[PDB]
């Protein structure tokens, strides 16, 4: 969750702990630090719980040494426990890590067979042994690291030291941020610049794929090929104490980048023993929910979009009938209620007039009861419902919704296990869901790390007046939301459509002034769409494709693949939301439109 | 000239020298430093010359130790020499000093008749020997210094250590500045915060009279008496706000509408008995200013526009020669200084690199002195100028300057009375100026109440990609400002031009896609411009005219009179800025552009 | 309850007793003094009862001496009597103490183990004996004292004296107030400034922890440790003060809105829990301050759902009232010295209120010193005899307090939100309103020749009509009277004609319908109806009904908003007439003497 590292003349323990202190706002369940004196004596401390515990544990120790690293953990692989906390060791190799090594089982078996003992359940540990192994063959720590990085698959921001030679640190970025702090005769590193503020304001941001070798007085960066690459150090002329935007230019930007932590907050207290825990609902909750044979969802705007994603989930993974409807459509028509139907409203604000009216009307129609998914406690929708689940995303200031949407999706995915009807035939469904949920936060961070590419892509839409967003199944509402976002903050006339319907009308519209975007299609779908865009090459039709890099899709001249890292299928819709959010944001930046307060839109529509 | 001090666990000499480098813009003829390891071995090193010489010596014979003081000197007592350079010593007592101990020889003979060998000419050495004396009789550094400080008359600041006890530094601010910089397990101090930036951004500014006992881990502050006062650690300074937007959508909108209030505040304390009262400048002041024969103003952007207005005023109302220049252009050219030239800088932020460079350069060029007109307290332009007039507009958050500009104008109009040349004309002049200033807040309110008209008018510009703004005389720089504003927040290519130069080029451009705006022309000028727009009737040229309702101008089909309320002449340029601000604001609103943060622009351009 | 020390060349008994006389408002059961002359020679006099009785006993055997300490006692640790009253003796070292020595239990019998006969049931005596003990040998008075306050826990203020050496007084501030008075060859030390007034107006307040030594010639304020320690562009102040209202409200708001909520955390960590006990609010004030409270009543009852009464301070102080259960006593006062208001506060102390809150604009004023809690309006000083910014900053504080006394359960949140929204709107709204000043100034011409006016308002605008009428009386000398709008027809309608314009403050459509009808009734006598209304109401003017349109405001801050044109109206009528605006005839900034 959080990384800090120091290489100085002076003792750095207090500096490390203070860094962690400043990273605490990011969800963690444990912390640790390791420092090495000049004689190469390495002292390591790890504790379950808050950074405060770690600091106390440190109170007893003369923690001397000028080199060290430190970490706060958000467990994905192995229960939160002192045993599982970072830094993780392999004798003299010491390692802190953000992210997920997903080829961790292959690597753990291979390293076990080579004579290593895994004392922990983490995925992180294979890094420590691996580097160790790679150093066993010889070379410098840098060379060993270069040999090791390529064997890893997934997300890693990692910092690595050799206690036998404390004058150097190695760091590698791939799917998780790292930034270097330059001092006077000392140097630093962190996953989050806020941690370095107490000791420097001069930073070098590591970019995707970078690998750095840091000493007290040198920084050398380079790519996986050992080829020295250069990055600019820049004074941070930022006012960190100015207001609530923190380091960000826009509320909506901050709310996009805050998504991993908002999600951790949504998850807090709702995973117990590898299972979804919704006990917060009351002792007799399972009592009402067991009776449910049908779900009705009402919402407006982006909330309607999340509902729309959830429909696919409920029906495929929980096998309960689910209906989702624009709230104003529901309030004004005479409907036919399904038997044993649960009424769910989704709303960021809890105050949207159509949605509220929908609920109120439902009061007199024979629903088993109502559940409110909301982001503002004490709002009408929460008060007036039987049950309520808060998204806990923190306040959202941007008029366009971002973290509210993804946290909503998180709650809706947790409902799936607790509302199952496939018998079954289950067990593994809930395990899969919980696994994905556990990975979600760092998966989102993985997406954020692709931002430079999305920024670049934005140039392709900056001057367009139309766009068409395509999706199929659980990705169709993602296209809905991507298209909405582009309408919202860039004022481009972007429209979403079910992928399968492209040829039934919109194909007639396509030309150079109307780019087509597909979100996460499988090979079969892709080939269909590729043929479609062929039909319109002559008018300059461009197909942009957000897809799994594992799929091996290849770009043509009018079909452009924008590869994304692999993810758990069950959370793939939340994952693919991020690049469409980032696209819209970067287009708006280029055009210079009012991102936080788009023309004619309101945060919530509360008057009739 | 410069003082620097560090008390840390790491070696502080490198930090001290770097501090001195960053203090090179002041002083100086010699320099030196003194450090101390844990055993008490004090190493001192001093050179006549540049800091680079001292750093050179320091390099091939390194100073080791975590406690230390350094200094750059501009000699006042004693010829520049290694002998007289700081730090000065009294055995174990070591001292650095800025300013003057006025009663030096009395105390020097007093101590000389006590066994003290004065090896230097400086007034500084007395400080050392006295501290030595007071410590002779028990206690420790603090008590002693607390006794000694009252026995020194003069405006000065000093940092004092005892090498028998390296764990503490003592400081005294008594007429010359000192600020403490808070580190991590280490602490610093200097004569200006510019010196501590490499190492910290947490500052505690000492109040006049304060005495500080500083350790690695602690900082205790007292006053002349020795009664522990507490001081707070600022950093910034430019906080927002929320919230403070009040009834308005945007920071910039709010800042536009608060201009009457901001102007009232700019006037506060500066009007009495129907006259301009700038007594806040100092008892002297009225006498440095009397010697001025020429005004030079330097600024960037909107501040440059305000300077540009003020030239007209100074020359016609006060009869003083006045030149105004883009700061970039001033700093990069060899200029000819006028006899008895006052340097004025205009700056909202006080940090703009070009303008600061201009001021510093002015110091080597033989200007009578400098005045900063600024909106942000304690900023660089203010600290480095001889005189300062704060605009008191409150913090301004929008990237485009609005209230900062009109308050600048207010202060500049105030300077006219206080700098007249040109006496006898004369009281009629200061009279009209004060009458206008008193009318100003209400005139602005009148103008703000035309907003609906301006908002309707903006529909004529919201689809345009070109505009030409015209003005004559004290209104030409208002056209400059109106054009800049339309550039800034609506991204329309608006260009200002002197009204009499239209025929010399731009007239060939005018057509339906390039509306022409004139700012407050009299009847003769308007006849000329109407005739001009008639020349391009066949291309659909339109003239827009913001003019006095009293003037009786009649709209036609290609000329649209946008009548305004009447104003006192002397404030007309300030008055006519408001509509142009509102116009740019409302065009931006329609287009939906980012008003508060326009693309590519910055609040303040501080780096190179 | 109260202290009065003294050292001089003259007999100080009369002094000490007058110093007490003035600290009688503090509530006490016993009293006494101890003086000492040139050679010997101490004399002590203590009585149960009123300080008056004491003085009468003093009359019979006139106490002589240039040094002396005196006390008025509220018994809080040892029965009310003569034996327990101050000063307390110990062979020569005499002591007068305000407060409680909390560790008097383990120190008194700890010191009885040394032959120290405790002759009273007070904690105060463990002060007298301790010091006596540390004067076996140990410098002199100040030296022994700088070794006693360290081991004497609690919130107190003691004044100590020696008898062998009559030239010195010691004084310790470690819980309750002491202020020193200078000093023409003689010095003084009271528990309150008020006690020193008949003799000296020069004061040196002790800070928390200081040990002071006083003689004829010097006043050293040591420490526990502890060594030596020692109109602008405006024609009138009232005009300036009206136009400074936006800045003044900004200052009132500073630090008090945190994370979208009202933050009165300045009241103390406890406070908040103390306010949770309040069940009824009682407000006491005079003049314009009364008008502000009058507005807040509507707010507290409708928005916080808590009961509130508001009363002319003079009325409250002279009647036997029925206190409500769990009642908070709030006073409103610009100056902090209004005698009626102060009297009401002091009376409330003995009537069983949960406690007192002072809303005030002058720091260190009596109302502030004598109240449990305080909220300063921070308006800056107000010079004009007629209050302007003091009024609207008062309204801003009372409004802030609404959310903090909320009793409406799950409604509370939303309401607080509205209040915050409105508070945050307030500065720019007032700025909107001040730009109507040219309109008001023109309007004033209608009133400058009048000798009568009627101000009407309903609900939370009713008190604003009161304030508006008051302003017109104050600085224009026009007989303006306010009436609840619904009462117009019950008498005053008979008065209406051309020479008595009627002013309505911010009516809704329904009320305006009623009043328009009413003024139709008096058309034959030229009844004229002036209406300050929201432009969004779309009211239309006629020959006898003049709509004076204003910008829309947030409902919750409307009374503050509508106050401003009334101020400007009064101001400009006065300007036309050329009356003494900053100093209207027969009126006073503050009415501080009976
Ligand atoms: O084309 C318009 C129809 O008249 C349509 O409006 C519908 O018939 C009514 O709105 C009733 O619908 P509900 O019975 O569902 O309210
Ligand atoms: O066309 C370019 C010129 O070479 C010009 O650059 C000039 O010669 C120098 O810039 C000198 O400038 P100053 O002497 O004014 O500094
Ligand atoms: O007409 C006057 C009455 O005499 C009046 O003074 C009242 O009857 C009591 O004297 C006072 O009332 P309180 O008991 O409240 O003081
Ligand atoms: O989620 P709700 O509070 O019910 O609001 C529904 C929609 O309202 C507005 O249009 C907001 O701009 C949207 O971002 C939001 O999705
Ligand atoms: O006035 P200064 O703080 O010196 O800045 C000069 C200019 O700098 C930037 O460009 C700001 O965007 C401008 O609005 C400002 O006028
Ligand atoms: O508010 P206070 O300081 O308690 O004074 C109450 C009243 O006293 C005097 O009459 C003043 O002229 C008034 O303007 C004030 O309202
Ligand atoms: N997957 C690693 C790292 C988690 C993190 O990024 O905090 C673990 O479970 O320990
Ligand atoms: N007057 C001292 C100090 C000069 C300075 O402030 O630089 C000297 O000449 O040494
Ligand atoms: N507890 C002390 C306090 C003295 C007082 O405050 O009057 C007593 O009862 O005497």
């Amino acid at each position: 969750a959080g990384i800090v590292g120091a290489i100085a003349q002076r003792d750095v323990a207090e500096i490390l702990l203070e860094g962690l202190r400043r990273l605490e706002y990011r969800g963690y369940d444990s912390a640790g630090l390791a420092v090495v004196d000049a004689e190469g004596h390495m002292t390591r401390l790890r504790r379950l719980g808050k950074v405060q515990m770690l600091a106390q544990a440190a109170e007893e120790h003369p923690l001397h040494g000028g080199t060290g690293i430190a970490h706060t953990r958000w467990a994905t692989h192995g229960e939160p426990s002192e045993v599982n906390a970072h830094p993780h060791v392999s004798e003299h190799i010491v390692v802190v890590h953000n992210g997920i090594i997903e080829n961790h089982e292959p690597l753990r078996e291979e390293l076990k067979a080579r004579g290593y003992t895994f004392v922990s359940e983490t995925d992180t540990e294979v890094i420590a042994h691996l580097v160790n192994w790679e150093l066993k063959q010889g070379g410098t720590l840098r060379e060993a690291v270069l040999r090791a990085i390529p064997q890893l698959r997934g997300a890693y921001g990692t910092v690595i030291m050799d206690s036998r030679h404390p004058d150097t640190l190695l760091a590698a970025r791939s799917g998780s941020p790292l930034v270097i702090g330059l001092g006077m005769g000392e140097n630093f590193i962190a996953s989050d610049q806020l941690a370095l503020l107490p000791v420097t304001r001069r930073f070098i941001f590591l970019e995707e794929g970078d690998i750095a070798e840091i000493t007290r007085r040198s920084v050398n960066i380079f790519d996986k090929t050992g080829a020295e690459v250069k990055r600019q150090d820049i004074e941070s002329n930022l006012q960190y104490d100015a207001g609530d935007k923190g380091i960000y230019r826009h509320y909506m930007q901050k709310e996009i980048y805050e998504q991993p932590n908002a999600i951790k907050n949504t998850l807090t207290g709702r995973i117990s023993h590898g299972q979804v825990d919704l006990s917060e609902l009351g002792p007799n909750a399972d009592e009402l929910l067991s009776k449910v044979e049908h779900i009705q969802i009402l919402a407006c705007g982006t909330s309607y979009n999340s509902g729309m994603v959830s429909r696919y989930w409920f029906e495929s993974l929980a096998g309960i009938p689910c209906d989702v409807e624009i709230a104003s459509e529901f309030r004004y028509r005479k409907s036919a209620v399904r038997r044993n139907s649960l009424m769910i409203t989704l709303s960021q604000s809890g105050e949207t007039a159509d949605t509220l009216a929908g609920l109120r009307l439902s009061k007199e129609l024979g629903y088993l009861g109502s559940l409110a998914i909301c982001n503002v406690p004490g709002s009408s929708l929460v008060r007036e419902s039987d049950l309520a689940l808060m998204t806990n995303a923190g306040t959202e200031i941007g008029v366009a919704s971002t973290k509210a949407f993804t946290t909503q999706l998180t709650v809706l995915l947790m409902l799936v296990a607790k509302l199952s009807r496939l018998k079954g035939l289950d067990a593994s469904i809930e395990h899969d869901i919980v696994h994905g949920l556990q990975a979600l936060p760092s998966r989102i961070e993985q997406m954020l790390s692709q931002d430079k590419r999305i920024e670049a892509l934005a140039e392709d839409f900056s001057d367009k007046h139309h766009a068409l967003f395509l999706g199929r199944g659980d990705q169709y509402p993602i296209a809905l939301e991507g298209a909405l976002k582009l309408k919202e903050i860039s004022y481009i006339h972007a429209e979403a459509y079910a992928a399968g319907e492209l040829k039934h009308g919109p194909l007639a519209l396509i030309d150079a002034d109307m780019p087509v975007i597909v979100v996460a299609p499988n090979n079969e779908l892709l080939e269909k769409l590729k043929s479609n865009i062929e039909e319109v090459r002559a008018r300059g039709g461009q197909l942009y494709v957000f897809a799994d890099q594992d799929a091996g899709f290849v770009s043509s001249d009018n079909m452009h693949i924008i590869e994304m890292p692999h993810v758990e299928e069950v959370i793939a819709p939340i994952f693919y939301t991020v690049p469409l959010q980032l696209l819209a944001y970067h287009v708006a930046l280029i055009k210079g439109t009012d991102v936080d307060q788009p023309r004619n839109l309101a945060k919530s529509v509360t008057v009739e």
